[PDB]
């Protein structure tokens, strides 16, 4: 007989957002081999000398005068920084605001301006390669600096506001292919950029409407691509920083199957060599591409085609000092069960007869990125799910014959199972993050000894918090269907006991070519909901998850919701089995393209045990795919415009008919720019058509990824507030 | 053994869209001195005349067969007959859509053209006083044709689409103070045309939202001017319908304090004298004017003037065929409680030393409206509220000295008790309407002998159907506030139990110039939610409503919702002390303008009485009447544009900051345009800043008239649902 109270206060609301959970990561960055950038740790910057412990005092308690500029940068030569706050803040990964120029040793603010304009909002800046030139963007035109005190020069300025982006990314490039505003690239010699121009006039317009703006509000007026509809139009350029800053423009292959290029991928293979990745419209066909940047002669490097898609097209070519062989990763066909995702080899000038394929790593598992690789001898490092799926650890191979695969850390303190790491320009240090299942590891190791050689960045008031609160249970129970085995992580209260009967979410994401499933350590509303309220979550990552074989994550391909219902609602029965689980109050959520299955899965099972769930959610959900975005339609649907027929059974109206007695819930921003209001719009009308019972949360005149602290907050409380009573009995 | 069955079945929803409560009146109209239109009431229609039973049908059930023609009118000569189908309402009263001409026996419909166009869309057609004239006003340009044979003729033509209106009513003019879509008058000869031209060129634009017409849905422009906008510029032209047809425009008066106007009132004089009422921009100054057509040239006739505002601005008076003294309704001072409005006298040219204002009625009531004056006779026949203020019945003054003011309908039937009359040419013969609180009775009556010949229709259905089912008994109770009356009007299921306990729902809608507590017969979802959910709804009509005495009306200036909010809780605090009725279950409604009230009287009445209404709700609430028509706005708040600091008094917005755990729901269909969706997204922010919960629903693209039945239907489900889940406990 014993009791263990262990009466410890259960996660709040605020707690995400109180200090103690706020988690720092410095996020340093190998200013050399010998020392990183060392960014705000708690105020000031410092250096530290990765050598022999020391520290050099950067950057100190000054941006907090600057009107708190939130991003700050130094130049190569470490002598000029540039600074940058933002005025309207808008970030989901827009990124605009003033920029400031600011000295090395302290103070002096120098508002970086466009040329004959003063103290003005700008897109961009960045840093050169060489000393202290740098860039900056301005209603989408390219200017350029080499010296900091040098008149403003026109390098390019043809881009318009809205209608030509040049130096950077639209919308459908900051959201669905490049995943990154940035649309420029130095060169290695710091003496010519290679940028991409879009056009976007024959680009259909649509505009958001606006309420609490003014007393006659206007609607924003922007470009969003839809199936069937004309794909932003864009161009591959290079422009020297210096003398004639000639632009040149790169051709295409011209394919029968290449009738539209995505630009997936583009890098300066030398100082003059370029690696371009071009994609077909139908995102089914890509071709990796050599060309010379000042010459402007193309010639493809290699090319793969997939009957339903090409994933993770964002590959990045890490290449050596002189243009030698180098490395890249793709789909090899690893035998039966998915054309696995293995790291392969390229020579450095691979004749049109043969490819260069060597896969330095074989096995059913992938490679999520490749680290790095070091040209002493033979070390290519990389992070891999090689040990586990729901697990990245960091793993090295040797790229001479032996071909031998080694991993590094493999656990290290306080549980530690999830890493990523990062190496430097000479192999001398390499830093590490755990971010998983303990508090991020921000942590320095040598590529030789493989020791801590200082702590970095613990996070021990973290230890503490999680110490101090009821922290739920973390449990895993993979599950298996069919052909594939499908992971699981259910959690726990941290007081449950087997005999009594407690509620169940689950929350599903499905996102295709994502994961849920992942040892990543995170606290969101489902841990404070845990611990405010016991109810159990489930999080089962069904067919199409990422990083578990191509075949598995093509066989949604354009079979859509049934393939995924099937999965969570299995897992759903799977969890029913249980003497803990009470039928009384099951739950479900989701979000994004979740939404969608959030939707998806509400129907009756049996004629006993209908109304599977007595409550669910929806946050932004994502109804037509006629009215989303292009990029992802034709992606998983393939080219509209000929009446595919890929369209009609993927509307959720066909399952939202019956919704007998389930409470379900919508909450959408007004201004939403990845999902549009009308998704929910069409889904209220069909709903009104069905005659159903639902309730709808509303945010006015607001972004889509909630980048306010006090809108996060009342989000969170919202879904709190509105799992209470159907979780109440 | 056998007792049988007993009890009769309550009231639900789908009972009020079953045709059983169809009230299929005909509103017949006297064509002449003995005859009235007998319109459809099942079917085909009859004419009918006053001297024996005359049965004589002018058109069969063939509007079935001629493509279901919503509406139609004889012609004046009752020759050709006009009907209206396929009509798509855009307001409360623009029903555009389709006219096709007939002639009277049967046989040979005809389609009525614009000139060299075929079939299309019609704004408005209507008919001329004699003979087979028409006019028809298409695309914002008034055709006419004297002859039907007679193809269409220009006759004017300056409208423009949403900017240039001709005989016609923007939505200012149509829904704010004219009250009607009809801004064209026909001379009593049919010789001239009097109409009004709208120019809405610098009237400010809004757009409201599309979020289902396509892939790209957009916004609908229409000119609503807000509060502090300039308000739409109106002129009167007179045209004929022969020869040249050269306009002649009417000029207005030119008082200092009316140079921006509105004509809220004019009416044929004779068929070439008109009497038209302008009433400046701050509604303080009403000039009623006699002009004359042929010269257009506008003679002065008289003024009115308040403290506060003027107000009945559409009540016309009855010029007799002579043109001699028309009997017009304006506010004598009456004693106290506020200027009552009673008639006045005014000759054919009164002197300009002094008017002959007269005043033909007198008491502590006043006359709705004015039906006709017997020019053979000293009797003036009209509908006054004598008795009470939530009562009118039909009464007979003396236009001369004697004043004698008779009961002719004066409580004739036991049981409506409440009536409206219309007359003939002659006023012989005139045609009485109760409208409750009994079944309503449609009958036709002789002024002469004051019988009942026969009952035009007597809702045989609606009876049998009233006593079909367990009705909501009728309560009134009086209560006084300071030198104040308000009425308040409560219902039981006429099952009532006093052991049991039931809760109170509060409804208002407050609007000046309102009637709430109305003695109207009325099938709604408050008696169906009282029948079947065992709930006892309460009217108060506060301080602010007319018809109880324009000083009743004229203390809200400036001060419009805070005078019915403390009327609505001393409502409350004086009904709670039933020993039937709990403090546990409050609840509240709320509508249009009455949204604000819904919102404005949810306080914590002092500390520990709180939590005053559990589950409040509201339908497109209006916080900020800034957001909201000039012509409201101003003419209750004070001006806009001056910073009448009433404007930042009366949102409820720093009023529902409190709300700390009350549930509460919003309704609002999107294409609102009564109160636009601005001040729900206003109110919705501030919620989320004042950190309450709330809900909200939304019909896409919807207009706020609810001209569907589904729509109807669903509305009031989802209201029921609402409120049935938050009174059980």
């Amino acid at each position: 007989e014993d009791n263990s109270l262990s009466q410890k206060k259960k996660v709040t609301v605020e707690d995400l957002f109180s200090e103690d959970f706020k988690i720092h990561d410095p996020e340093a960055k190998w200013i050399s081999d010998t020392e990183f950038i060392y960014r705000e740790q708690k105020g000031t910057v410092r250096l530290w000398n990765v050598e022999t412990n020391t520290s050099t005092v950067l950057i100190e308690g000054k941006k907090i005068e600057s009107l708190r500029a939130i991003r700050y940068e130094i130049s190569p030569d470490r002598e000029y920084a540039l600074f940058s706050y933002n005025v309207e803040p808008i970030y989901q990964h827009s990124y605009t605001g003033y920029y400031v120029l600011s000295k090395i040793p302290h103070g002096d603010p120098q508002s970086l301006d466009p040329p004959e304009v003063s103290n003005a909002k700008l897109q961009y800046a960045g840093w050169g390669p060489k000393g202290q030139q740098l860039i900056f963007i301005f209603e989408n035109n390219i200017y350029y600096c080499a010296h900091v005190g040098k008149q403003a020069i026109r390098v390019v300025s043809t881009g318009k506001e809205g209608v030509i982006y040049n130096g950077l990314s639209d919308w459908l490039y900051e959201e669905e292919i490049l995943k990154t505003h940035i649309a420029h690239w130095w060169s290695p010699d710091g003496t010519r950029l290679a940028y991409a121009a879009i056009n976007d006039s024959r680009v259909p317009i649509m505009e958001l409407p606006t309420y609490t703006g003014s007393i006659y509000p206007t609607v924003k007026p922007y470009h969003y691509p839809k199936a069937g509809s004309e794909n932003p139009s864009i161009s591959l350029h290079v422009i020297g920083l210096n003398g004639p800053t000639h632009d040149l423009e790169m051709m295409p292959p011209d394919d029968p199957r290449m009738r539209e290029y995505y630009i997936t991928m583009v890098k300066w293979a030398t100082s003059t060599k370029v690696a371009v990745t071009w994609l077909n419209r139908a995102q089914n066909v890509s071709i990796l591409t050599l060309c010379d940047a000042t010459t402007g002669v193309c010639t493809k490097k290699h090319e793969d085609e997939s009957e339903a898609w090409l994933h993770r097209q964002n590959e990045e070519p890490v290449f050596s000092k002189d243009g030698r062989k180098f490395f890249f990763i793709r789909a090899i066909p690893q035998g039966g069960r998915g054309k696995f995702y293995h790291i392969t080899v390229s020579s450095s000038q691979p004749n049109s007869s043969n490819d260069n394929i060597q896969s330095i790593t074989s096995g059913d598992w992938d490679v999520t990125k490749i680290l790095a690789y070091d040209e002493k001898g033979n070390k290519i490092y990389f992070l891999s799910t090689e040990d586990l799926p729901r697990r990245r650890q960091l793993y090295s191979a040797n790229t001479v014959g032996n071909f031998n695969r080694q991993c590094l850390s493999c656990d290290l303190v306080e549980n530690c199972t999830y890493f990523s790491a990062s190496f430097s320009h000479s192999m001398d240090f390499f830093l590490l993050k755990c971010e998983g299942p303990g508090v991020p590891m921000v942590t320095v190791h040598n590529t030789t000894d493989k020791k801590k050689m200082f702590d970095l960045e613990t996070n021990e008031h973290v230890k503490k918090a999680i110490n101090d609160r009821q922290m739920p249970k973390v449990e895993y129970r993979d599950i298996e269907i069919d052909d594939y085995n499908l992971p699981m992580q259910i959690l726990k209260p941290a007081t449950f006991t087997d005999t009594t009967h407690y509620p169940l979410l689950l929350v599903v994401d499905g996102t295709p070519g994502s994961q849920s499933v992942a040892e990543k350590f995170e606290v969101s509303w489902e841990t404070v909901m845990v611990s405010s309220h016991g109810a159990v979550v489930v999080k089962c990552d069904g067919r199409g998850s990422g990083f578990q074989g191509t075949k598995l994550l093509h066989e949604v391909r354009r079979r859509l919701g049934l393939l995924e219902e099937k999965d969570q609602m299995e897992a759903v029965r799977t969890m029913l089995k249980e003497q803990y689980i009470d039928r009384t109050r099951v739950a479900v959520f989701g979000k994004d393209y979740g939404g969608y299955l959030s939707t998806y899965i509400l129907p009756a099972k049996g004629e006993n045990q209908g109304q599977t769930f007595t409550c669910g959610s929806a946050l932004s959900p994502i109804t037509d795919f006629k009215l989303y975005a292009s990029a992802f339609s034709e992606r998983y649907l393939g080219l509209h415009g000929l009446d595919n027929r890929a369209y009609e059974m993927t509307k959720v109206a066909h399952r939202v008919s019956a919704l007998e007695e389930q409470q379900f819930l919508i909450i959408h921003p007004t201004a939403d720019e990845k999902i549009h209001f009308q998704h929910t719009a069409e889904l209220i009308t069909q709903l009104i058509r069905g005659k159903a019972n639902y309730s709808l949360q509303i945010y006015p005149d607001e972004s889509h990824y909630f980048t306010s602290s006090s809108l996060k907050q009342h989000l969170y409380r919202s879904i709190i507030n509105f799992f209470v009573e159907c979780f109440r009995i």
